[PDB]
């Protein structure tokens, strides 16, 4: 028997395109959640949901690594 | 247009009863998420994911608030 913990997800994705110099990572959402998302991680400690399909979210993923 | 933020959901449901007394608060998530799900949080900041159909997890939402 153990504690389990929340999982983290997305259901709406940023409309606003972010500047990438405020990024510090990405991760794409966990494979249970319904819909798969980019959460990037700003410099700050933000966590931001953003659409994988969109070219701009791709790009960054690109610089990112 | 704006930034959107990760929901906070649960998948498993916790097989450990906590004790009560590490306990601070609860809340219910979001309808967004695709199961009902009870989120403790401990006096230390941990989320833990409990199961609502569960007697003891109704007990301590009860003795909470």
């Amino acid at each position: 028997d153990a504690l389990n913990v929340p999982s983290t997800c997305c259901f709406t994705f940023s409309s606003k395109k972010i500047s990438l110099q405020r990024l510090k990572s990405y991760v794409i959402t966990t494979s249970r959640c319904p819909q798969k998302a980019v959460i990037f991680r700003t410099k700050l400690g933000k966590e931001i949901c953003a659409d994988p399909k969109e070219k701009w979210v791709q790009n960054y993923m690109k610089h990112l690594g």
